[PDB]
Order: structure tokens, then sequence, then C-alpha cells
């Protein structure tokens, strides 16, 4: 099934450093003009969004009206949400670099993050833009054996759950 996943563009956080998951931060200015750059070059396809504001105001932008699902929201980082990367413990660093073995205290486990995002793909019964989170972009990538970091404001499609098809990156 061909999917197009768009990263939401920049917040805060990102230049700081910061985990950002269900922490409900807006787009920097940048960020909204990441986002204006992608209206045009995504196909015009049924469109879904994380309901996070930075994620629906990316939708907005790039010119389309998604229909919000919690579903599609980063992970929930629990105790860790706004926590620096640069100070985060080396077994939680180990966790998401490698992307495995993560509990968070209050928060979501790898595992249960991957279920949840993968329980909504399988639902999904044609083409369709996807407006969501970096860390979702990478538990799709990943599990087509790719590295999952893409630039915000970016987008990549693939053939789920078969290959990835094109990484889409604009200035």
């Amino acid at each position: 099934m061909e999917l197009w996943l768009v990263r939401h563009g920049e917040t805060l956080w990102n230049r700081e450093g910061r985990l950002l998951g269900w922490t409900d931060l807006p787009l920097t200015a940048e960020g909204e003009a990441q986002a204006r750059r992608l209206k045009g070059a995504m196909p015009s396809l049924p469109a879904f969004s994380s309901d996070l504001l930075r994620a629906r105001r990316t939708a907005e932008l790039a010119g389309f009206s998604p229909r919000l699902y919690p579903e599609l929201r980063e992970i929930h980082f629990g105790a860790l949400e706004g926590a620096l990367w640069e100070t985060l413990d080396p077994r939680y660093k180990e966790a998401l670099l490698r992307f495995q073995g993560f509990h968070p205290p209050g928060g979501e486990s790898l595992s249960a993050f991957q279920e949840r995002v993968f329980r909504f793909l399988e639902g999904l019964k044609a083409p369709a833009v996807l407006f969501t989170h970096g860390g979702v972009v990478r538990a799709v990538l990943r599990a087509l054996g790719e590295d999952g970091l893409v630039p915000p404001g970016s987008a990549v499609a693939v053939d789920w759950p078969r290959r990835v098809l094109v990484r889409l990156a604009l200035d």
C-alpha cells in the first residue's frame, strides 16, 4: 500500500535537542515555512494526521484538511518528556539509538509504540498521506530495513509493508 509519511515541521525543542513526545508544542516560524514548502509536493491523497498541534498545523499549511488520529502520535516519553538528549542516561540513549528495549517510566515502551503505529497502518485501505512525527517515520523506515532519520518537514513514501519508495526533502 502506497503511503506518504510526513515528519512535521520543527519546534523549539528540535534546536534545543529535547525529547518531544506528547508535550504539545507549536511549530516555530521556520517550522511553518517548512510546512508551506510541502504544499504541491505531496500527492492529492486522503490525509490523516496526528492530533498534536505541530502535526496538524503542518498538514494545514501543506494544503490538507486531514482527519485526526491519536494513533499517529509520537511515542509518549513519559518522565523523559522534555529531557535534553545530551544528558539522557546511557541506557535510554542506547535504547533510542538502537531503537529497541525502551521502557520510559510513566510512558510508552517502544514495543507498545510499534504495535500502535503498525496497527493503525494495517487499517488503511487505500493510499494516503500521513502527517506524523519523527519516531513514527523512524519506526516505519527501520521496519523496512532502513535508517529512519529524516529532516523535519520532509517526507518519505513507502509501499507498506514491503519497501521504501522515495525520501523527499526540500530547501
